[PDB]
């Protein structure tokens, strides 16, 4: 019936926290990250090159030894415990991850590699790969998408080398928690930490706009690193957030076997980033055969300054959709999950607009509203009426909803 999901040779069984969609599953393995002359592929070589060439150490350069071809099959354990993320943390919801059963899911980052690699006794490494996630549908929105990851590790006379008294400066003390330091980390090397990393993104995102690009960090929060932060790029006159990144956290590198060693990490979302430097408008375009898009990152050399040229925007259509919920039995992510499998890269955004309680009955009714539109050529409005009349009898058939329309 619905038991048992197989795939890239394996066999996971079904349960309670399954939520894969075929639809889903289709795009794993594609990997354009490692598809050449591909946009997001671009992006990794180019970053592959500047810590091949360009990082520094006051030793020597650490060697970034670079796992792209990682399997984006995880235990809840390297996507979340191996991270510190505590049990009750919104993170873990079923309505937020694609989980092939309680105990396997489909990576939510490339974080969920870090403790591996770090337990096979690496100081430094970058990490390629599709992530899932369950969300809504926008144009900055996919339930694929591909980060890269970076960590990078010190010794405590690496890290103090360019100093006079290196040796009696330590990494690691007892104290207690602030804004700008971990419990067990010494003031003088998350300064030396945090300056690191923020000097090589910094060097990182020049080698990859230009020097008039203007970025700015913002504080934030994230289990397995502090303190942390998010470099925001200003695009089209908004900041936009482009990674997450900080010191790691000394629980987790110590758990790893690397107790004698502070480190940095980054994450960087490889869609978010292209979309500013190659001014990409809808995230469906990376998934797309059009040529018009596609030939435009076919060049010469990895360096050659592609200068993309913009794409014809064509019409949308605009329906709306409204149905009674099932008695205690539905999430809002459930239905983005079937319009992406009806609809597909059809559909350019859905926003619920309408929601209310009817008092003779005690149901919930919802309204969605579905912009329809192709990134490729005009939509008619006759295939759209009979793809949302489709819809419309899945959303009933499958998810149990009471159409009001
Ligand atoms: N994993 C974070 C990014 C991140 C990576 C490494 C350190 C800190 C943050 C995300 O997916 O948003």
């Amino acid at each position: 019936p619905g038991s048992v999901v197989e795939l890239l040779g394996k066999s996971y069984p079904q349960d309670d926290h399954s939520n894969l969609t075929r639809k889903v599953l289709t795009r794993v393995g594609r990997n354009l990250h490692n598809q050449q002359h591909h946009a997001l592929w671009l992006i990794k070589e180019r970053v592959k090159e500047h810590f091949y060439k360009q990082y520094v150490g006051r030793f020597g350069t650490p060697l970034f030894s670079v796992y792209d071809n990682l399997s984006p099959v995880v235990t809840t354990w390297q996507n979340f415990d191996s991270l510190l993320i505590p049990a009750d943390h919104p993170s873990r919801k079923k309505g937020d991850n694609y989980y092939l059963n309680r105990t396997h899911m489909l990576r939510a980052h490339t974080s969920a590699h870090q403790w591996d690699l770090l337990h096979a006794g690496l100081d430094a490494f970058l990490v390629v790969g599709d992530v899932y996630r369950r969300d809504q549908i926008d144009s900055q929105h996919y339930p694929i998408f591909h980060q890269l990851e970076a960590v990078r590790l010190f010794s405590k006379h690496e890290l103090f080398a360019g100093i006079k008294d290196g040796e009696s400066l330590q990494l690691f003390e007892q104290s207690s928690r602030s804004a700008h330091k971990q419990e067990t980390h010494t003031m003088e090397a998350v300064k030396l930490v945090e300056f690191d990393l923020k000097q090589t993104l910094t060097r990182l995102m020049a080698h990859l706009f230009g020097d008039e690009l203007e970025i700015r960090w913002v504080d934030c929060y994230f289990p397995f690193t502090h303190p942390s932060f998010e470099m925001e790029i200003n695009f089209h006159g908004e900041w936009l957030e482009v990674l997450g990144c900080g010191v790691m956290e000394q629980q987790l590198v110590n758990s790893a076997g690397a107790q004698d060693r502070i480190g940095w990490a980054f994450g960087l979302g490889l869609e978010r980033l292209a979309m500013i430097l190659y001014d990409i408008p809808d995230i469906r375009l990376f998934w797309c055969e059009d040529e018009r898009f596609l030939k435009q990152f076919c060049v010469s050399n990895i360096n050659q300054k592609v200068k993309f040229q913009p794409l014809s925007k064509y019409p949308a259509v605009i329906n709306d959709i409204s149905f009674w919920l099932p008695s205690e039995n539905y999430a809002e992510n459930d239905f983005y999950d079937l319009v992406r499998t009806i609809g597909g890269d059809l559909v350019e955004k859905v926003d619920l607009i309408d929601k209310f309680v009817h008092p003779k009955t005690h149901k919930t009714s919802h309204c969605y509203r579905i912009t329809y539109r192709h990134m490729e050529r005009t939509l008619s409005q006759r295939e759209v009426r009979h793809i949302h009349q489709a819809l419309q009898e899945a959303a009933v058939q499958l998810l149990g909803v009471e159409g009001r329309f």
